[PDB]
C-alpha cells in the first residue's frame, strides 16, 4: 500500500522501535487507522433462531465470509455458525475464525469441521480463566461422544507445560468415512494482557504447523469470541509464511484484510504490539530443531568452521542467544552478583515478615518444565547471609528437592557457602535442619534432611543432590554421569510423593543450573517427540531467568549429553 508499505526484514527492528517510541504512539495511530473501508451485512447472525448461537451479541459473522453449514431441512437457521473464513497471505480462506462453541452449538462446530474437511483445530484459550468461563468443553473427557450428527472419539492426549495436544476421530451419521482431526490448545496466555515473551507461543505455532497436513481444509481457530487471540495466531502464521517467500512483513495490510472478513480481528493495541514482537524474534531466530537420527549429523556440522567464517557453528549459534523490585538499595547484600538477577514475573515471592520491608526478595526464578509450569526454581548458591532465606524459600514453595551443581570450592575459590549441617542440628531463623542420612554416590552426593518449622512444629523431608563430577574447568567429556544424575533426581521426585518444584542452583544459579533444566527438558522431549531443539530450549529458559547456560562449553555439553543419550 501507499500509506503503509511492506516492512522488509532487516528494517523491522527499527520499525518496531519507531512504533514503540514515546509510549507506543505511532503504533497507537497505526492500529487506530485500521479500516477495510467497506460496509458489510450480518443478517444471518441476527435471525432470531441464530441470536442465541452467538456467545457475544456484539461479535457477529459477516454474511459474505461466513461459514455456511449444510441446512438441516425443516430447521431454520440450521445453516448458521458464528464463524468466518480468514485469508492467509497468498492463502485464500486458509483459516476459519470462530467463537468458542456453546453447549447448544457443539454439534454445529463439529459439523463445520466435517463439512469443511478441516484437519486441525487451534484453541487459543483455557476453558476457564480467572474463574470466568471463556469456552465450554466441546469434546469428551474420554472415548466417544455424539454432538449432532458427529461422533467424536478422543484417541490421545499429550499435555505439555504451555499447551495440550489431543487427537480425535470423527465419524458421521451412517457415513462410512472416518476423519482424523488434531486439536492444539495453547494454555499459557495470561489472564490479562498478552504474553511477556512470544517464544512459548512461537513454539506452539511451529507444533501446529508441522502437524497440520498440507491437503486439508481450513485450519479452525478460536478463542472465546474468536477475534482477539485467534487474530494474533492467524496474522503471526500468515506473516511467517510471507517472509518465507518475500522476506518482508505487512502486519498492517493483513489485519486490515482480516477486518474485512471478520469483525475486530486483533482486538487490542497490546495484541497488535505483541504480533510485531513475535515476528521480530522469529526472523533472527531461525530453524534450530533437528529430528533424532539427524542429531549426530547436525552436531558434526556445528563442530566445524565454515569456509569464510571465523568460529565453529556451535559458537555462532550460542552467540545468537543475545527487575527493579530486586535491585532496591537494600538488596545490595542479598545477591552474589548484581548483574545476574531474577525477573519480576518469575521471581519466587517470600511471605513477608511482619515489620521488615524488603525481605521478600530472594534471588530465585520460577522455571517451567516440559510437562508442567513452575517445575523448577533456579536460584543462586546461598551465601552466609543468604542461607536463612534459602531454607525459608524451600519451605514456602513446597520444594522438597534441592539440586546443587558445584563443589563448595573450585579453583582455589569458594563457589558456595555450606548452608546445611553435617554433625549437629542447625536452627536457621524459624527452622531447624537435621542431618539424617548421607550417601556418597560416584558422580554425586545425596543428603537427607529433616526441616522442622520452629513456629508450627511441622517437619518435612528435603533430599539434596550435589553433583561432584563437574570438571573444575570446562565440561564433562561424557554425559553418562549427568544423564543418570538427572534421572535419579526425577525418579526420587515422583516415588516420594513430592508435588512441588525442584530447586536447582550452582554458583550464580544460571550456568550449570541452565544446563540441568535444559537437559531435563531436552531429554524428555527426545524420548516422546523424538526431536531436539536445545537452542529454543535455552531461549525459553532465558525468558524466565536471565543468562541461563552461561558459556559455549555448557552449550556444547547439552549437545554431547543429547547425542550420548540417543546412543543409549
Amino acid at each position: 500500500m501507499l500509506s503503509h508499505p511492506p516492512i522488509p526484514i532487516t528494517d523491522m527492528a527499527e520499525h518496531m522501535e519507531r512504533l514503540k517510541a514515546n509510549d507506543s504512539l505511532k503504533l497507537s495511530q497505526e492500529y487506530e487507522s485500521i479500516d477495510p473501508g467497506q460496509q458489510f451485512t450480518w443478517e444471518h447472525s441476527n435471525l432470531e433462531a441464530n441470536k442465541p448461537k452467538n456467545r457475544y451479541a456484539n461479535v457477529i459473522a459477516y454474511d459474505h465470509s461466513r461459514v455456511i453449514l449444510q441446512p438441516l431441512e425443516g430447521i431454520m437457521g440450521s445453516d448458521y455458525i458464528n464463524a468466518n473464513y480468514v485469508d492467509g497471505y497468498r492463502r485464500q480462506n486458509a483459516y476459519i475464525a470462530t467463537q468458542g462453541p456453546l453447549p447448544e452449538t457443539f454439534g454445529d462446530f463439529w459439523r463445520m469441521v466435517w463439512e469443511q474437511r478441516s484437519a486441525t483445530v487451534v484453541m487459543m484459550t483455557r476453558l476457564e480463566e480467572k474463574s470466568r468461563i471463556k469456552c465450554d468443553q466441546y469434546w469428551p473427557n474420554r472415548g466417544t461422544e455424539t454432538y449432532g450428527f458427529i461422533q467424536v472419539t478422543l484417541l490421545d492426549t499429550m499435555e505439555l507445560a504451555t499447551f495440550c495436544v489431543r487427537t480425535f476421530s470423527l465419524h458421521k451419521n451412517g457415513s462410512s468415512e472416518k476423519r482424523e482431526v488434531r486439536h492444539f490448545q495453547f494454555t499459557a496466555w495470561p489472564d490479562h494482557g498478552v504474553p511477556e515473551y512470544p517464544t512459548p507461543f512461537l513454539a506452539f505455532l511451529r507444533r501446529v504447523k508441522t502437524c497440520n497436513p498440507p491437503d486439508a481444509g481450513p485450519i479452525v481457530v478460536h478463542c472465546s469470541a474468536g477475534v482477539g487471540r485467534t487474530g494474533c495466531f492467524i496474522v503471526i502464521d500468515a506473516m511467517l509464511e510471507r517472509i518465507k517467500t518475500e522476506k518482508t512483513v505487512d502486519v498492517y495490510g493483513h489485519v486490515t484484510l482480516m477486518r474485512s472478513q471478520r469483525n475486530y480481528m486483533v482486538q487490542t493495541e497490546d495484541q497488535y504490539g505483541f504480533i510485531h514482537e513475535a515476528l521480530l524474534e522469529a526472523v533472527g531466530c531461525g530453524n534450530t530443531e533437528v529430528p533424532a537420527r539427524s542429531l549426530y549429523t547436525y552436531i558434526q556440522k556445528l563442530a566445524q568452521v565454515e569456509p569464510g567464517e571465523h568460529v565453529t557453528g556451535m559458537e555462532l549459534e550460542f552467540k545468537r542467544l543475545a527487575f527493579i523490585t530486586a535491585s532496591l538499595p537494600c538488596n545490595k547484600f542479598k545477591n552474589r552478583l548484581v548483574n545476574i538477577l531474577p525477573y519480576e514475573s518469575s521471581r519466587v515471592c517470600l511471605q513477608p515478615i511482619r515489620g521488615v520491608e524488603g525481605s521478600d526478595y530472594i534471588n530465585a526464578s520460577f522455571i517451567d518444565g516440559y510437562r508442567q509450569q513452575k517445575a523448577y526454581i533456579a536460584t543462586q548458591g546461598p551465601l552466609a547471609e543468604t542461607t536463612e532465606d534459602f531454607w525459608r524459600a524451600l519451605w514456602e514453595n513446597n520444594s522438597t528437592i534441592v539440586v546443587m551443581l558445584t563443589k563448595l570450592r573450585e579453583m582455589g575459590r569458594e563457589k558456595c557457602h555450606q548452608y546445611w549441617p553435617a554433625e549437629r542440628s542447625a536452627r536457621y531463623q524459624y527452622f531447624v535442619v537435621d542431618p539424617m542420612a548421607e550417601y556418597n554416590m560416584p558422580q554425586y552426593i545425596l543428603r537427607e534432611f529433616k526441616v522442622t518449622d520452629a513456629r508450627d512444629g511441622q517437619s518435612r523431608t528435603v533430599r539434596q543432590f550435589q553433583f561432584t563430577d563437574w570438571p573444575e574447568q570446562g565440561a564433562p567429556k561424557s554425559g553418562e554421569g549427568f544423564i543418570d544424575f538427572i534421572g535419579q533426581v526425577h525418579k526420587t521426585k515422583e516415588q516420594f510423593g513430592q508435588d512441588g518444584p525442584i530447586s536447582v542452583h550452582c554458583s550464580a544459579g544460571v550456568g550449570r543450573t541452565g544446563v540441568f533444566i535444559t537437559l531435563s527438558i531436552v531429554l524428555e522431549r527426545m524420548r516422546y517427540e523424538g526431536v531436539v531443539d536445545i537452542f529454543q530450549t535455552v531461549k525459553v529458559l532465558r525468558t524466565q531467568r536471565p543468562a541461563m547456560v552461561q558459556t559455549e562449553d555448557e552449550y556444547q555439553f547439552c549437545f554431547q549429553a543429547a547425542l550420548e543419550y540417543l546412543g543409549s
